[PDB]
């Protein structure tokens, strides 16, 4: 009496942000987002349900983890258990194909790939929408990386209506790189979940971040129809800026950003004004993710390296949506 | 046929931010504000009006200042020329209290102390108020160092009615002290006055920070009335981090940390932890002041050398007003 699955997802990367939920039991997001999935980091899972199971197990590349480590994966577990109907405990097993210590954050390709995994065993047959829908309730940004390429996590009003959609961009993303940066000097840090809660409750420039997420989505459209990289860099670079502001605000106030981070967007900014066109994002992490264009990559490379050893550059392509497997 | 004067001013920080201007010809503030004069750092400034001049003459440290180095120099004298009628070229030579190659502001504790001398000059008498109302035009945070200790710069509606005065507190504000950290990896900075323009005119978060002025500034005078310094210093350090986080929302964004403040800024966050009640405030560049009870200063600076040579950390105290001479 067992029941199980298997999913691949790979990571995906906010170019307009996800910051903040208008509903946090269905995980509704207060504003639309914009992302590039991934080549370079994935996430694979398998998952057993099994009448003799008695707790959920969750293993991370080999190592059981704990109770606080299992917590958004338990949280899944229970809300498609309950869409099941079904009463078994469950071995979850997921690989992390991330650069060592790299500290990229897992929960899009993680819960995106439990979710397909989740869906084979329950065979639950999902549309791409309605697994993009289920997965969004296990980690808002998850939902995305059920596509490749440009998605969109369109906010909706309801269960039924959030969720995303790929992007079609004539292949313009398959002309594009994004190079991260990897930065370990940073404070402990608070989660995105809880930070954005925060930044909702609290933060004093909440209301200006909601009044612009629009005119840059729609900015972003414009510049995939034109493929016009420095427009689509401008708006995304200035998009995750105002982001971070938000924190600034909040009651108390933190940031994100570790001293490597400032360096790093710094380098940015100067590599742009020796022409090299890149832009910098930055999520809830002192990473630093440069958009830039593949006839580029390795210009930024070296020119980075003058401050970062080699293994702290490590490129990243456009990627696939997700692949569902039996077992 | 000639004129002169001079005057000492000390240096002032602002706990509660001006930023923006509500009328740039006359520098009416956008928010009032309230700052702490300190003793180690200051300017002393002569000024002669002579018919037999050829051309306005500025010497800093005994260094000719070029034109761009002239400009509010220039502006100011041009302007108490108007008010007096008078039409003499002048020659201002300054000297600067500062640690060497601090990069410390200096045009308050400078544009003070060439109002004062001004006035000295020019026979204009003018009251501590009026005198506040002149360095105002010159540089805003200048009005501040008319007065010593603490000093609050109420935004009025008009010329007359914006202007500085000092906050008696009970003597409160020599039981305390201002550490600096001297921070020099800092990128080429937006000054004040052009930042905190691009901020008013484009920033989406500035109606938050105006939102939030007031009752911070009112929070501060309770504290002042119990000497509660922790309730003193959460209010200023996240008034100080709402100011900066406005440049984060301007178009095109920007900000004044360097990778130094962000260090140093997370380093007061752990000496607050292991119990020495300590805060943090920036202005428009990387250094980053420190804001602790003279007990605990000591303390202070001995854990904080475990990141910054001795040379980066110059205590201050509290300071007086302006004081004048006659030549
Ligand atoms: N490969 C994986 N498979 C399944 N679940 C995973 C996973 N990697 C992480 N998770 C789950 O996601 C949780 C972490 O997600 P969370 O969103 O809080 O952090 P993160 O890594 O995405 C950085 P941030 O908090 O800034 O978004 C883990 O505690 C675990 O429950
Ligand atoms: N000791 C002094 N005496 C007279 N004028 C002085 C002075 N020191 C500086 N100034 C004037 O003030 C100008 C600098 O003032 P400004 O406000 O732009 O910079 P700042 O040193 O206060 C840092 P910030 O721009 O962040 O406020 C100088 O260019 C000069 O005109
Ligand atoms: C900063 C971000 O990466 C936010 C990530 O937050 P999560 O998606 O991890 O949060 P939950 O929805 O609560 O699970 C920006 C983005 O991905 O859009
Ligand atoms: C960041 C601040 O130090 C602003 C200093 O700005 P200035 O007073 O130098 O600007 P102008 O009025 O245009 O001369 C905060 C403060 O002193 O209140
Ligand atoms: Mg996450
Ligand atoms: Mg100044």
């Amino acid at each position: 009496a067992m029941l199980s699955g298997k999913a691949r997802a790979h990571t995906n990367i906010a170019l307009i942000k996800y910051w903040g939920k208008a509903n946090e039991e269905y995980i509704l997001p207060m504003n639309s987002s914009l992302s590039l999935t991934l080549d370079a980091f994935y996430t694979e899972t398998t998952v057993t349900f099994d009448a003799h199971y008695s707790e959920d197990v969750f293993i991370l590349n080999g190592i059981l983890q704990n109770e606080k480590q299992t917590k958004k994966v338990k949280e899944f577990l229970n809300l498609v258990r309950q869409q099941a109907d079904c009463t078994w405990f469950a071995k979850v097993e997921s690989q992390n194909f991330v650069p060592t210590a790299a500290g990229l954050a897992s929960s899009a390709s993680g819960l995106a790939a439990l979710a397909g995994a989740c869906n084979v065993a329950l065979g639950l047959n999902l549309s791409a929408k309605d697994l993009s829908r289920l997965a969004r309730r296990g980690s808002g940004s998850a939902c995305r990386s059920i596509f490749g390429g440009f998605a969109q996590w369109n906010k909706g009003h309801s269960d039924e209506t959030s969720f995303a959609e790929n992007i079609p961009a004539n292949n313009w993303e398959n002309e594009l790189a994004m190079l991260f940066i990897l930065i370990n000097d940073g404070e402990k840090d608070v989660s995105s979940r809880d930070g954005m809660k925060r930044t909702v409750e609290t933060s004093s420039f909440y209301q200006g971040w909601l009044d612009n997420v629009e005119k840059d989505l729609s900015q972003v459209h414009e510049a995939i129809k034109t493929k016009d990289f420095p427009r689509l860099g401008e708006i995304i670079e200035a998009n995750g800026l105002r982001m971070h502001g938000t924190t600034l605000g909040a009651v108390p106030p933190f940031t994100y950003w570790s001293p490597g981070s400032l360096q790093a967007m710094a380098l940015v900014r100067q590599a742009r004004a020796k022409g090299i066109p890149c832009y910098f994002t930055m999520d809830a992490g002192p990473n630093v993710k440069v958009l830039v264009e593949k006839k580029n990559l390795e210009a930024l490379k070296t020119f980075l390296s003058e401050h970062f050893s080699k293994e702290q550059l490590v490129p990243a392509f456009a990627g696939p949506g997700i692949e569902l497997f039996e077992t």
